[PDB]
């Protein structure tokens, strides 16, 4: 509710707390395979930020899966700055990475990390 006590730090504590737990595999429940790298994550964080892997798990068929692989032609370091922003909201566009995360970011159906990519080449 509105009328409730706002915690405005408790989100990104609670984000963070999120990617320790990724750093230790502790209830991690999907690997991802990218061509020869994988990462492991969990599958709600997943879900929460993309709209490709919340419409892969929400699906009764694909759910219980405990391996992904995504389309080879994905760029490992594209999607591992995607995954990371995921756990962080820290999003490390450079010159020489921006085309790799925004075709990762539309694949992964993250509009609002491609809408930023498109002010990203504009502003270069
Ligand atoms: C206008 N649409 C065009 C297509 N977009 C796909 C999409 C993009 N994201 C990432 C995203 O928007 N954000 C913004 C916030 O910061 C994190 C990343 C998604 C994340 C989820 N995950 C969950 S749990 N959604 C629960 C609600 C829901 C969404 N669709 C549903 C369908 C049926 C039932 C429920 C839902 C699902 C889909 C997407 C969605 C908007």
């Amino acid at each position: 509710a509105d009328s409730q006590i706002q915690f405005t730090r408790h989100a990104s504590d609670v984000l963070l707390n999120l990617n320790r737990l990724r750093s230790r595999d502790i209830l991690t429940d999907v690997v991802i395979v990218v061509s020869r790298e994988q990462f492991r994550a969990h599958k709600t964080v997943l879900m929460a930020c993309s709209g490709l892997f919340y419409s892969i798990f929400t699906d009764q068929l694909k759910r219980n899966l405990s391996v992904i692989n995504l389309d080879p032609e994905i760029n490992p370091e594209g999607f591992n700055i995607l995954l990371d922003f995921m756990y962080t909201s820290r999003l490390n566009l450079r010159v020489g990475n921006i085309m790799a995360v925004m075709a990762t970011a539309m694949y992964l159906q993250m509009e609002h990390v491609v809408d930023t990519c498109r002010k990203f080449i504009k502003a270069s």
